[PDB]
């Protein structure tokens, strides 16, 4: 797996669309959703890709993710449990491809194949068709990019 640290934009392989934090969001200090972003709506989503031990924390603007109750948010208040993030390379799906399973709880980022615009990333069991490598669908699929940073 692994993915080598440092600042990346994010997509999903279902719509291509960038997976983040929209411009607008409340001020308070719950957890925000991760969501499918509009086109016109993703900036300031390079994500941080950081190494913990043996598996890897990410930032979407500055605050780490997390699994809560099926679904993925940035944790503002930081009594979230389960950061950690298992960041795999599937080569056979594209250069940059990735799957995202948490360490921890064992469920990854999923985007349903019918995800609208804002709608929340999912973090589910992955499955996979029992291939030769394993082919996953797009809903379980990132593309990470490396930019610069900011």
């Amino acid at each position: 797996m692994s993915i080598k640290p440092g600042t990346y934009e994010v997509t999903s392989k279902v719509n291509g669309l960038h997976v983040g934090r929209p411009l607008a969001e409340d001020r308070s200090l719950l957890p925000k959703r991760i969501r499918v972003l509009p086109e016109d709506n993703n900036s300031g989503n390079s994500w941080v890709v950081e190494k913990d031990d043996d598996a890897y924390i990410l930032y979407c603007k500055g605050a780490p993710v997390a699994p809560q109750e099926g679904k993925l948010f940035a944790d503002l208040l930081g009594n979230m449990e389960d950061k950690k993030w298992i960041v795999t390379h599937q080569p056979q799906h594209g250069e940059n491809v990735f799957t995202v399973v948490n360490a921890s709880t064992e469920h990854g980022w999923v985007v349903p194949a019918d995800a609208e615009e804002l709608q929340q990333v999912e973090v589910r069991p992955l499955i996979a068709a029992p291939s030769y490598p394993p082919r996953y669908p797009a809903t379980e699929l990132f593309t990470f990019t490396q930019v610069e940073s900011d």
